[PDB]
């Protein structure tokens, strides 16, 4: 494993106690303002405990400045993202009828789910938001992933992801390229989560994306707090509201079994049907609507996408005063 450069606009460089590096940017030379569709510059500063990261015990950014990851070589390929082969789900999918959904909120379970492979397979969990279809499919996404053949190690991570034709030539991971534009001036994103522990105590990913009525731009909340923007300005079919919101998890079987004979893990490791304590959940299953109003749909109202359920799948529990999905699974035994 080795370290990317410092990029353009760091101010100050800190680093963890457990090798995590951080480079405090210059909020005007953040990587979105190479951007060529972002040279409408105009950064918009505001929209019109649970952040509190352990690199802090080293230092902080100065003000004027956002915390960016180090990006890590491995050496290792990172594979192409890819919407809900050798990828397998335990999706639900909410589909509207047209491209005016106003956000959506996602609050997931974080588990360290383990890996087969671990040089080349990735178990996650996350929300996606999207429009349009094929070469015009414009996505937001948000959630944690295991992939240590991009991070560099096994622990769940916070992450971001976009694109803007179907995961052809635009997007990417974080701020590895021009797209997302950072506010936040302490939670860098990319860095490790908490897990959960089995029969004990839980912990959660709340996060909260919602389209600026006034500018167009989609904020990421964090446990209510303001990360930064997905810019209209990089998109197409999404800069008026989204078609389609979908929640779950996802692994990639480098071994190449298709998903359907690998041990690697989705979620806990464990069957939606173990529930709370046990199997990993997404609660918080909301989007909002042109008009403002919060929508929580029916168990009836999604599409599930569970392709190996021997191996992976999902389940609602219901009777609570909101709906959980339970989802994932400890994969098929190799034959
Ligand atoms: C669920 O989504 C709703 C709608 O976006 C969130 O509510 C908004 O929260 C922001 C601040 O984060 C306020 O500015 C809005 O006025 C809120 N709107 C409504 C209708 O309440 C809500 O915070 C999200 N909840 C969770 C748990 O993520
Ligand atoms: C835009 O779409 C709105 C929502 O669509 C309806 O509800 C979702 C959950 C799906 O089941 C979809 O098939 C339904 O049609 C409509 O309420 C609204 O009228 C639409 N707006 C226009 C102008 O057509």
């Amino acid at each position: 494993a080795r370290l990317a450069n410092k990029p353009k606009g760091t101010i100050k460089t800190i680093k963890g106690d457990d090798g995590e590096v951080v480079d405090c940017v210059d909020i005007y030379k953040q990587p979105a303002f190479d951007h060529p569709l972002l040279k409408n510059h105009t950064l918009q500063m505001q929209p019109s405990n649970k952040l509190e990261q352990p690199w802090h015990k080293n230092g902080e950014c100065p003000k004027g400045s956002i915390p960016i990851r180090r990006q890590v070589i491995t050496g290792l390929p990172v594979v192409k993202k890819q919407f809900p082969t050798n990828h397998q789900y335990a999706v639900i999918a909410y589909f509207y009828g047209n491209a005016s959904l106003q956000g959506a909120n996602a609050t997931i379970n974080i588990w360290e789910p383990n890996l087969k492979n671990p040089n080349g397979d990735f178990s996650l969990t996350q929300i996606w938001i999207s429009a349009g279809s094929g070469s015009s499919l414009n996505t937001i996404e948000a959630g944690w992933q295991v992939y240590p053949g991009r991070t560099g190690d096994s622990q769940p991570r916070f992450f971001i992801y976009w694109t803007a034709d179907g995961y052809t030539s635009t997007g990417c991971y974080d701020l590895t390229c021009p797209g997302f534009v950072q506010t936040n001036n302490y939670y860098a994103i990319g860095m490790a989560l908490q897990p959960s522990v089995y029969g004990g105590q839980q912990y959660e990913l709340n996060e909260s994306i919602q389209r600026d009525p006034a500018t167009g731009n989609w904020w990421l909340y964090l446990w209510g707090t303001v990360v930064g923007y997905w810019p209209a300005s990089i998109y197409n079919s999404i800069t008026n509201g989204a078609d389609t919101v979908e929640w779950g998890g996802e692994i990639y079987d480098s071994s190449g079994t298709g998903g359907f004979h690998t041990t690697t893990q989705m979620g806990s490791g464990h069957f939606p049907t173990e529930g709370y304590g046990k199997a990993s959940y997404v609660r918080d299953l909301q989007c909002v609507d042109t008009y403002g109003n919060v929508i929580s749909p029916t168990a009836n109202s999604f599409q599930g996408i569970a392709p190996a359920p021997n191996c992976y799948n999902y389940q609602f529990q219901q009777g609570s005063s909101e709906l959980y999905l339970f989802y994932g699974g400890p994969g098929c035994q190799a034959i």
